[PDB]
C-alpha cells in the first residue's frame, strides 16, 4: 500500500546520498518515487524564488512561503502518488521546518508546528529517517563536501549545533526511527534500507 | 583584489550583462575583464585542439579544457590579481560542473575532481549567477538567433539539464555565489548585478 517517507537530518548527515542509494535498492520492488520540496511544481518553484530574491527577509514571511511551497508540492505531487497506492521518500518536510526556522531561527518550535499543520491538514508521514550524525562528525562532512572551505566558521558551527539540538527536541513519536549517521555512509544506507523495509514488509 | 566570475546558462543574458557591467565598472575601479582562455597563446592551441576534434571523448575534452583554464590562470588572472586589478571572467569552474558534470552526464563528483587539479585553490570571491528560467532562457535564444525560429527537442532537453545543473550549485549555498534575477529585463539584470558587484567590493 501507500507510504510516505520523509528523511531529515542536519546538514553532514549524509542523506542526499542515503536517501539517493535507498531510492535505488527500493525500486527494484516497490512503486517508489524520490522527491525534494518544492519538486518540479511550478507554483512551488515561484515561492520559492521569492524567497531566493529576497533581501533580509523577515523570518515568519519566509516560513509562510515554505510552508506554501509544501502544501502546493504535496497536493499536487505527492497526494496524488500516495493516492496511486505509491512509496513516497521526500527529502526534508515539516521537521526540518521546526529545527530550522522555529528552533535554531528562534521563531518558535510551537508556533511553525502551527503554521505547518495548517499547510499539511493532517498529513503526517508515516515514517520519518532522522539521520543522527553528531555536531562533529557533521562538521567534516560538511567541510569536504563544501567547494570552496577548509574549515567553518564560528557563526556555521553555532548554527549547525543549534539545528542538532532542535531536531534532538523534536523527536524527543512512533514515527520517527533514529538511524546513526555518524557510521560510514555504506553502514548508514545498510541500516535505513532495513529500517524502511521494516516498516513496509510490517515485520 | 578581487576575482569576479559570472556564469548562467546560454538564453540568461551573459554577454550583454559582463560587457555592460564592465563598461560601468571600469569607470571606477581598477578592473580588467578576460574571456576564458582570453588569448594565451597556450591556452588557445590547447583549446583548438578540441575545436579541431573528430567525435572526440567528451573526458579529454574535459581535460583539454581544463589545461587552457589553467594557463589562462596562471599567465593572465593570476598576474592580474597580484597587480591588485579586479578580475571579471566570463565563465569558471561552476560552468564547467554544470555543463561537463551535469549536463553531458561525466559525473559531478568527477568534473569537481578536474577543476579542483586545474585551479589549485584559487576559486572566486564573489560569482554572479545570472538565474533565468528554462523558458525565458529558450525564447531569448530563439530572439538571438537569426537562423533558427523554434529550437529543436534535443537543445531543449539539454538546455534543462544545464539550468537544472545549475539550480544544484547554488542549493549548496556557498557564499560567493550570488543570484541575479536574469528572466527581467536586460537593463534591471545589468543594474541588479552591478548593484551585487559594488556592494561586495565596497564591503
Amino acid at each position: 500500500m501507500s507510504a510516505f517517507i520523509t528523511f531529515e537530518g542536519p546538514e553532514g548527515s549524509g542523506k542526499t546520498t542515503v536517501i539517493n542509494e535507498v531510492y535505488h535498492r527500493l525500486v527494484k520492488d516497490y512503486d517508489v518515487i524520490m522527491t525534494r520540496e518544492p519538486g518540479g511544481v511550478p507554483t512551488g518553484e515561484e515561492i520559492r524564488k521569492i524567497v531566493l530574491e529576497g533581501n533580509d527577509m523577515d523570518i515568519r514571511t519566509e516560513a509562510m512561503l515554505f510552508a506554501a511551497s509544501r502544501r502546493e508540492h504535496l497536493v499536487l505531487k505527492v497526494i496524488p502518488a500516495l493516492k496511486e497506492g505509491k512509496v513516497v521518500l521526500c527529502d526534508r518536510y515539516i521537521d526540518s521546518s521546526l529545527a530550522y526556522q522555529g528552533y535554531a531561527r528562534g521563531i518558535g518550535v510551537e508556533e511553525v508546528r502551527a503554521l505547518n499543520e495548517f499547510a499539511i491538514n493532517g498529513l503526517y508521514p508515516d515514517l520519518t529517517i532522522y539521520l543522527n550524525v553528531s555536531a562533529e562528525v557533521g562538521r567534516e562532512r560538511i567541510i569536504k563536501n563544501s567547494r570552496d572551505q577548509n574549515r567553518l566558521d564560528q557563526e556555521d558551527l553555532k548554527f549547525h549545533e543549534k539545528v542538532i539540538e532542535g531536531y534532538q527536541e523534536i523527536i524527543h513519536s512512533q514515527r520517527f526511527k533514529s538511524v546513526n549517521a555518524d557510521q560510514p555512509l555504506e553502514n548508514v544506507v545498510e541500516d535505513t534500507y532495513q529500517t524502511i523495509i521494516k516498516y513496509l514488509e510490517k515485520i
